[PDB]
C-alpha cells in the first residue's frame, strides 16, 4: 500500500475526532475570540518553530529530503509577521507557551533528534492539514474577527507560493510515496501520524479549558 494512503487510512479516524474537538467546533461555528486566537497561533509559532528546526536539521537526510519544500511550505516567517500583529513588536516576551505545546515541541525534538525517518508524519499531520481545513478556518476567522483580505493577522493560512492547494497537496502526496519504505518504517509511520495527531487535540483540549477557566 502507498504511503500516502496509509497515512490518510491510518488518520481518518482521529481526523474526525480533531476537526470535532471543541475548540474547533467552536472555531467552526464562528465563536473564536482574539483571546482563543492569540492563544492558538502563538502555540503553532512554538510548534513550527520547531518542526522547522528538526526539518532543517534533516533537510539532507534521504528519510525526509524529498518533501523538503521551505519557500512553499514553512510557516514561521508568517507566524512571526502574525505575532507581531497580535501581539505588537514585544511579541517575543508576550507570546505564552502552554505545557500541551511544550509537550508537542518536545515530541518533534525526540523525533527530529533521535528518529527522523518519522520526521514525515508530523510533516504530513500540520501541513496538508493547514492546505486543507486550514483554508476554511482562515475564511471563518475573517469573517468571525474583521480581518482584512489583504492577509494581515492570517499569514499562516496563506499560502502565497503555492497557487493551488489541490494540487501542491497531490504533489506532495505522490513525494511522500517515493520514499524509501518497508514495513517498519511504514508501520511507524502512520503510528506517528496517529500520534501527532493526538498532541493536536490535547493542545486544543487545553486551551479550550484555559479559555473557560
Ligand atoms: C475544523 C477543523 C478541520 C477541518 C474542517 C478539516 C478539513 C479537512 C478536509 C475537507 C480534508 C481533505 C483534503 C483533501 O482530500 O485534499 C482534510 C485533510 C487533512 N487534514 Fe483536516 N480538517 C480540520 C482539522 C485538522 C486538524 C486539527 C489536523 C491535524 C492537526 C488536520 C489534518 C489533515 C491532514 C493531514 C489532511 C490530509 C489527509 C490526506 O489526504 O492524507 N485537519 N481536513
Amino acid at each position: 500500500q502507498d504511503l500516502s494512503e496509509a497515512l490518510k487510512e491510518a488518520t481518518k479516524e482521529v481526523h474526525i475526532r480533531a476537526e470535532n474537538s471543541e475548540f474547533m467546533r467552536n472555531f467552526q461555528k464562528g465563536q473564536v475570540s482574539r483571546e482563543g486566537f492569540k492563544l492558538v497561533m502563538a502555540s503553532l509559532y512554538h510548534i513550527y518553530t520547531a518542526l522547522e528546526e528538526e526539518i532543517e536539521r534533516n533537510k539532507q537526510n534521504p528519510v525526509y529530503a524529498p518533501l523538503y519544500f521551505p519557500e512553499e511550505l514553512h510557516r514561521r516567517a508568517a507566524l512571526e509577521q502574525d505575532m507581531a500583529f497580535w501581539y505588537g513588536p514585544h511579541w517575543q516576551e508576550a507570546i505564552p507557551y502552554t505545557p500541551a505545546t511544550q509537550h508537542y515541541v518536545k515530541r518533534l525534538h525526540e523525533v527530529g533528534g533521535t528518529h527522523p525517518e518519522l520526521l514525515v508524519a508530523h510533516a504530513y499531520t500540520r501541513y496538508l492539514g493547514d492546505l486543507s481545513g486550514g483554508q476554511v478556518l482562515k475564511k471563518i476567522a475573517q469573517k468571525a474577527m474583521a480581518l482584512p483580505s489583504s492577509g494581515e493577522g492570517l499569514a499562516f493560512f496563506t499560502f502565497p507560493s503555492i497557487d493551488n492547494p489541490t494540487k501542491f497537496k497531490q504533489l506532495y502526496r505522490a513525494r511522500m510515496n517515493t520514499l524509501e519504505m518497508t514495513p517498519e518504517v511504514k508501520h511507524r509511520v502512520t503510528e506517528e501520524a496517529k500520534t501527532a495527531f493526538l498532541l493536536n487535540i490535547e493542545l486544543f483540549e487545553e486551551l479550550q479549558a484555559l479559555l473557560t477557566e
